[PDB]
RNA sequence: ACAU
DNA sequence: CGATGT
């Protein structure tokens, strides 16, 4: 019902889907960019949404922060909860990098603990998530 | 249908 | 218009 302003917000941006993928995390309150991943040559929107959440978990754990993470992605929130990214993207030579990152993110989830609430950003009521790359 |  | 997902 109410935005939790003391939080981290994440989003993906891409050129094509599948296509070049990047992601970033921002302070929900100020918009300050806290991390940004170098573009990955080929991935999907949902792989990027997933990697952004997991990177957020790692970022907050390293800093002993109990802030929640917002994502607008129903898919990525579920994949994190399941510790399994059920992407349809072909695993081939071209997609090796994104798949390595996804595999490594799952591996981290399977070897670490966290209490970070992962919250759905309600775009229809609140506008675009603060980490949005725009049009 | 809903979320991107 | 297309694609990624539950
Ligand atoms: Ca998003
Ligand atoms: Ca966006
Ligand atoms: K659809």
């Amino acid at each position: 019902e109410e935005i939790i302003w003391e939080s981290l917000s994440v989003d993906v941006g891409s050129q094509g889907n599948p296509g070049i993928v990047e992601y970033k995390g921002v302070d929900t309150k100020t918009g300050e960019v806290l991390f940004e991943r170098e573009p990955i040559p080929i991935g999907t929107n949902n792989m990027g949404e997933f990697l952004a959440i997991v990177h957020g978990l790692r970022y907050l754990k390293e800093r002993n922060s109990r802030k929640p993470i917002y994502s607008d992605s129903q898919t990525a929130i579920k994949w994190v909860k399941d510790k399994k990214a059920k992407s349809t993207l072909v695993r081939n030579e071209e997609t090796a990098l994104i798949w390595k990152l996804v595999d490594e993110a799952e591996e981290w989830l399977n070897t670490h603990t966290y209490e970070t609430p992962i919250l759905k950003w309600q775009t229809d009521k609140w506008g675009e998530i603060k980490a949005d790359y725009g049009r």
